[PDB]
Parts: structure tokens; C-alpha cells; sequence
């Protein structure tokens, strides 16, 4: 057995347990490992899906702490919304390190190893997420910042997905999901948000009528996101 | 705002956003604020559903892995149970400080404060029951020592819920559900687990008929275990 390949079933198991922590952990060994050649797709999707379930987690947490703020401050209990807001640091804290890991290691590592364009729009697409749930909290200049990388990264995703990538690709059709995502709560753009995901799923049935669960489930969403947008 | 209602709250905020240690820090705080004084019933049950949640997490993991390590075990595969075996390790190392955060505030604080039937019985049912998670996953005389704990500290329980709390109560009812659950799994005596079980389902029954969500539910754990171990 080989420390690679220890890593990677280690990793197998974390999920398997559930302590994404420790499987973001073992592919970020597996990733740091290797040099020239890159993640295969079972580990490349395995590195995504941690990061993806600890990011997550306090995604998921942000927003409840954060629903809660606001009912608190708009009953004007000052006390609550000063121990949410508190508490949602905390959390915010935690997705800036999150980030943060992920964001060094798609620069370091994932991108510059990016030898097809299966990869270089699965990682600067994961680059647009990260910087995506980082303006998901923040407000300032910070907020700009983030959405200004998150749209960089998504066009540079998405020239290359266009090109080399069929419509009904998975990762081409979830770079249209969350490009789509980010036009529509970033942006506040429901217009540039609604052609963008309407093109694509329009593409895919396209090459779907003249030439997986997978691609099907990531369309599956963009209808409901047009449904619900439309709305 | 005082420290201990602000500790409270957020342990509230925590569990809303489910961070579990979170919620059992802030309910630590609150636990080890307080000296005359015992928990309120919101706080005690707080504290406990957090510890229940960071315990379950990962006897669910233990179990997880303990299945796969089980099959690769009997796959002969070698190397694959020594990497499970290895993350199981750490599984039981997080589940053994989990057992002894609880178990120590238990004994220092929790039960020395208990001034009723309710509480006594409720703490006494807690420190039986982190030490059958103990019991869960050591053999040699660890086992023994852990089983020995549970045992003593679920009779001592007992005693005073038979003779203070009515059959109808579901923490006098949860012990019979857990303490039965102790013969069956720990001691493999399904015969003491089903009496026990039986006994108590019965008492309830009785009580019921001639004299809450809560104990309804609790007996319907104990009927879906009276049918389950009588196969
Ligand atoms: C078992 C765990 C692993 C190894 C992680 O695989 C999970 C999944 O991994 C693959 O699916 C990817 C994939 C996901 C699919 C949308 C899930 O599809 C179904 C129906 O199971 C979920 C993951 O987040 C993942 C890896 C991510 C992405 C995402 C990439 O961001 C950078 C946007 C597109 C999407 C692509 C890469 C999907 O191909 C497979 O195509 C999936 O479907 C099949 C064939 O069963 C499998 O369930
Ligand atoms: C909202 C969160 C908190 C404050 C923790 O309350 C959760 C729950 O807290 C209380 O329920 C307790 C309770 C639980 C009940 C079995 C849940 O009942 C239902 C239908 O919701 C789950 C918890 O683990 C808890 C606190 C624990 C125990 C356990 C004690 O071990 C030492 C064995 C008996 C049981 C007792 C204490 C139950 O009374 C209530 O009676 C529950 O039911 C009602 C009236 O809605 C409420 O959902």
C-alpha cells in the first residue's frame, strides 16, 4: 500500500463516518503528495465533497443563526441580536479559515496540476464557490472583493467549459448552477441570473435531442431555481 | 443579562445551529456557575441533549467503521482493517474523553446537587448511561470495569425512580428503556432486558389505565425493542 493510497481510503472511511474534517485532512495529504501529475476524479470529487460538507455544515449554521438574528432585531431585543451576532463571528470565522484552506490549496496545488478541461473548470469553478460563500456574509468592501474574485473565477470556468465541455456535462452544467446561484443572491441580478441557467439547461436538452444521474440531478436544479426565480 | 442566562441562550443558539460541543461548553459554563443550586429542568435537559448529540456522533462513526472493519475482517484483507482499526482508535479516543467530560461534572457537580427524585434519577440514569458507551467498545477488564459502572449506577437510578417517580415518567421510563438496552447489548442477557423492559412497559400500562409526547414516545422504544429482541 502506498501513503497515497492510504490517504485516499482513509478518506473513504471519514466519510463514511461523517467526520469530513478529517476526510478534508487526508485529500489535502493525498493533494500536497503529488506533483506533477494530478488528483484522479474519484479523488478530486473526493476532496470537493469534504470541503463541500465542512463548508457546509456552518453554511447551514450561518444562515439559521442568521434568520435568528434577524426576528430578534426586528422585535428590537438588543441583548439576542448582540449574543447572535456573537455567536454568528464565531461562524463566519470558521468559513473565512474553511475557505481560506481550500482557496491556498486550488492556487498552490489544484489548478496549476489542471491537465484537461475536465479539471481546470471542475477547480476554477471550485474557486468561484469558495469566493462565492465568502460574500455570502460578508458586506463592505470585503463583500466587493469576494464577489469581484467569485466572477472572475466563474467567467475564467466558464470560457473553458464552454469550449471544450459538452452541454450536458455535470461540471459545466454546476458551473451554470452556481454562476447562476451567484448572479441571483450576490449580485441581486435575477435577469442575468435566469438567462445564464435558462441558456445552459437550453444547451443541454439541445445536445440531449440530436446526440446520467449526474447531469440530470444538476438540471433538475437549475429548473427549479428558474421556476422559483420566475417568481 | 446574567452569565448564566447568557450562556443559556447561547447554548439555545447553539443547538438551533447544531454545534453540539458548543451547546455542552455553554451548558458546562452554566453547570459549573452554579454551587447551592441545581439546573433548571431546561437547562439539565440542554446539557444532556448536547452531550447526546457529540456522544451519538460518533458511536454512530464507531459503528460505522466497526461494520466496514468487520467485513474487511472477514475478507482477510489485511491492510484494509488496519487502516479501519486505526481510525476506529480515534473514534473510541474522542468517545472516551466525551464519556469522561460528562462523567467528571456528574460527580462533581450534577449529582451532588440533585434535590429531588426527578433530578437524582436523572443524573444517576447519565452517569449509567456514558459509561455504557464506554462499555460499548472495550473488552478486556476495561469492559468489565465499564459494565460494573453502568450497572451500579443504573440501579442506583432505579431504586429511587421506583420508589419516588410514577411508572408514567419518562425519565423513570427512559432508564428502563436504556437499562434493558444494557442487558440486551452489553450484557447479552435478553432475558433480564426484556423483564426489565416488560416490568416497566407494564407498570406504565397499569398506572395509565386506572390513574405527554414524551413518555409515549419512550414506550414506543420499549415496545420496538420488546418485539425486536423476542426474534
Ligand atoms: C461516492 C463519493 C464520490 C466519489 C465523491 O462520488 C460522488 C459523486 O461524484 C460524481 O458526481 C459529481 C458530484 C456530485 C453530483 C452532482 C452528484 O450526482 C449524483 C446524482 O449523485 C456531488 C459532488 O459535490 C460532486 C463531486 C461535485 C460536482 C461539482 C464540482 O464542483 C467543483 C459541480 C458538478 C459536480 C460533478 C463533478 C459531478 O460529476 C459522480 O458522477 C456521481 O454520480 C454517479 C456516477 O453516481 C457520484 O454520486
Ligand atoms: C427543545 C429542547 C429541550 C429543552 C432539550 O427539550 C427537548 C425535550 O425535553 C423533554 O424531554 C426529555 C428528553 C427527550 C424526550 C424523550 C423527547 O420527547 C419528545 C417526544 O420530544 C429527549 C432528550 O434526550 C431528553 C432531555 C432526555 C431524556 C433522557 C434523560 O437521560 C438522563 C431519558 C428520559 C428523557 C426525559 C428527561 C424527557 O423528559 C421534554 O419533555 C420534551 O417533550 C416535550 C414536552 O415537548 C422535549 O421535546
Amino acid at each position: 500500500p502506498t501513503a497515497r493510497e492510504e490517504n485516499v481510503y482513509m478518506a473513504k472511511l471519514a466519510e463514511q463516518a461523517e467526520r469530513y474534517e478529517e476526510m478534508v485532512e487526508f485529500m489535502e495529504k493525498v493533494s500536497n503528495s503529488l506533483g506533477s501529475e494530478e488528483l484522479t476524479v474519484e479523488e478530486r470529487n473526493l476532496l470537493s465533497v469534504a470541503y463541500k460538507n465542512v463548508i457546509g455544515a456552518r453554511r447551514a449554521s450561518w444562515r439559521i443563526i442568521s434568520s435568528i438574528e434577524q426576528k430578534e432585531e426586528s422585535r428590537g431585543n438588543e441583548e439576542h441580536v448582540n449574543s447572535i451576532r456573537e455567536y454568528r463571528s464565531k461562524i463566519e470565522n470558521e468559513l473565512s479559515k474553511i475557505c481560506d484552506g481550500i482557496l491556498k490549496l486550488l492556487d498552490a496545488k489544484l489548478i496549476p496540476s489542471a491537465a484537461s478541461g475536465d479539471s481546470k473548470v471542475f477547480y476554477l469553478k471550485m474557486k468561484g464557490d469558495y469566493h462565492r460563500y465568502l460574500a455570502e456574509f460578508k458586506t463592505g468592501a470585503e463583500r466587493k472583493e469576494a464577489a469581484e474574485s467569485t466572477l472572475t473565477a466563474y467567467k475564467a470556468a466558464q470560457d473553458i467549459a464552454t469550449t471544450e465541455l459538452a452541454p450536458t456535462h455535470p461540471i459545466r452544467l454546476g458551473l451554470a448552477l452556481n454562476f447562476s446561484v451567484f448572479y441571483y443572491e450576490i449580485l441581486n441580478s435575477p435577469d442575468r441570473a435566469c438567462n445564464l441557467a435558462k441558456q445552459a439547461f437550453d444547451e443541454a436538452i439541445a445536445e440531449l435531442d440530436t446526440l446520467y444521474k449526474d447531469s440530470t440531478l444538476i438540471m433538475q436544479l437549475l429548473r427549479d431555481n428558474l421556476t422559483l426565480w420566475t417568481s
